[PDB]
């Protein structure tokens, strides 16, 4: 039922998922000026050398590129984190126009898109158990602006025509997610939630300060995807972002400056 239109969009979610109005919801605006520098935060450790991509799926809200998370193959650790978190999937949120699309904002600025690399805490044994814990997930957010092409994203953009409608999937092996990372790993971090229903408050958010650049043609291709299934009327998959939620009683920490 939930989605991103007039009648079922983010402002409606709280009726099915009352946690929508809770104490640690995501995304948020990152006020760069009041984020607290913390010299005790560690560098983020991104170990994606052994990543195994498997498949790409249109799930009706975004597309996910999924990874084999049955061993420690692509993990995030360090940064603000105490455990090891295995990469299970990545996906993006984007706009109908280049002026919007990101979920997090930086001093109210919206980016054309936002990449989410979703990871789960190995201590809880799998993803479904991890989302029930307050430290279950670590999601690495990376902003996308439009400019030069990101060569490392092109394999993804090139397969989207094969998964146009909700429910379609395609084999997607040997995709290297290191080709989506900007140069710097400087980050902000705060405690928050999944940004889609069920909106579970299980996420340590780690948002990179440095955006990656993607070409207008790349992001144009995201916008050719569909929310609807193959049988049905065409609703373009655009503006699948939740806007910024109240920070409430939370402090955003910065690994830098
Ligand atoms: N935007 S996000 O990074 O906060 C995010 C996830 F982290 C996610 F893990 C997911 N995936 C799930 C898969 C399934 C279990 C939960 C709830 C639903 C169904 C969405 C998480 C998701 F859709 C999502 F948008
Ligand atoms: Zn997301």
């Amino acid at each position: 039922h939930w989605g991103y239109g007039k009648h079922n969009g983010p402002e409606h979610w709280h009726k099915d998922f009352p946690i929508a109005k809770g104490e640690r919801q995501s995304p948020v605006d990152i006020d760069t000026h009041t984020a607290k520098y913390d010299p005790s935060l560690k560098p983020l450790s991104v170990s994606y050398d052994q990543a195994t991509s498997l498949r790409i799926l249109n799930n009706g809200h975004a597309f996910n590129v999924e990874f084999d998370d049955s061993q420690d193959k692509a993990v995030l650790k360090g940064g603000p984190l105490d455990g090891t978190y295995r990469l299970i999937q990545f996906h993006f949120h984007w706009g109908s126009l280049d002026g919007q699309g990101s979920e997090h904002t930086v001093d109210k600025k919206k980016y054309a898109a936002e990449l989410h690399l979703v990871h789960w805490n190995t201590k809880y044994g799998d993803f479904g158990k991890a989302v029930q814990q307050p430290d279950g997930l670590a999601v690495l957010g990376i902003f996308l602006k439009v400019g030069s092409a990101k060569p490392g994203l092109q394999k993804v953009v090139d397969v989207l025509d094969s998964i146009k409608t909700k429910g379609k999937s395609a084999d997607f092996t040997n995709f290297d997610p290191r080709g989506l990372l900007p140069e710097s790993l400087d980050y902000w971090t705060y405690p928050g939630s999944l940004t889609t229903p069920p909106l579970l408050e299980c996420v340590t958010w780690i948002v990179l300060k440095e955006p990656i650049s993607v070409s207008s043609e790349q992001v144009l291709k995201f916008r050719k995807l569909n929310f609807n299934g193959e049988g049905e009327p065409e609703e373009l998959m655009v503006d699948n972002w939740r806007p910024a939620q109240p920070l409430k009683n939370r402090q955003i920490k910065a690994s830098f400056k």
